[PDB]
DNA sequence: CCCTATACGCGGCCGCCCTGGAGAATCCCGGTGCCGAGGCCGCTCAATTGGTCGTAGACAGCTCTAGCAACCGCTTAAACG
């Protein structure tokens, strides 16, 4: 529901060497939709989606 | 051999240098008078004490509306380099 705990998991997860991505308010539409087309890709290294 | 001028020491008088006792100016002390301040007394009115009573506000209860934290999404005009 909260951002600031998105920001949490978000530094948890790149401290800990997780390949993730992160979606929210402030993300304009353009990164929005790179991160949900970098999501979606058969060669995503990306584990989890915020 | 006696008189008379002649150069030489100096009794008396006057002026100058050194030291002593009497009086005057100054500091300290005691008695006394005046100004600032503190204490006491007299009046005396406003604060104190005691009681009574009304009520101002605290408290409780119910209803409706504004605010608040944190998030979104779109527009677009203002801020910024």
């Amino acid at each position: 529901q909260m951002v600031r705990m998105l920001d949490i998991l978000g530094d948890y997860l790149s401290i800990k060497g997780i390949n993730f991505q992160r979606l929210d308010g402030t993300v304009p539409s353009a990164q929005r939709r790179i991160s949900i087309d970098h999501f979606n890709s058969p060669d995503s290294n990306d584990f989890v989606f915020l």
